[PDB]
């Protein structure tokens, strides 16, 4: 079909998925780092702006991204404990 997207087709989900992508963008952004602990993330974040339009994400919805973010940053890292299996 056409490869261009329009139209009001998904707008419900749409309006979430923005919010998604959007947390784990800020996440990057605002929490470069991984040695921080959600807590203190969670109260970082809730002073940020966009944080605000990220109360679709339940608390575990968003404690689970921060979390995923983490591990994921460490994996890039260069040197790091011995993960393997």
């Amino acid at each position: 079909g056409s490869s261009g997207s329009s139209g009001d087709r998904e707008r419900e989900q749409h309006k979430r998925e923005e919010a998604i992508q959007n947390f784990k963008a800020l996440l990057s952004d605002m929490v470069r780092s991984s040695d921080v602990s959600w807590s203190d993330t969670r109260r970082t974040l809730r002073k940020d702006h966009r944080w605000e339009s990220g109360s679709l994400l339940e608390r575990e919805e968003k404690e689970k991204l921060f979390n995923e973010h983490i591990e994921a940053l460490t994996k890039k890292k260069r040197e790091s404990g011995p993960s393997s299996g």
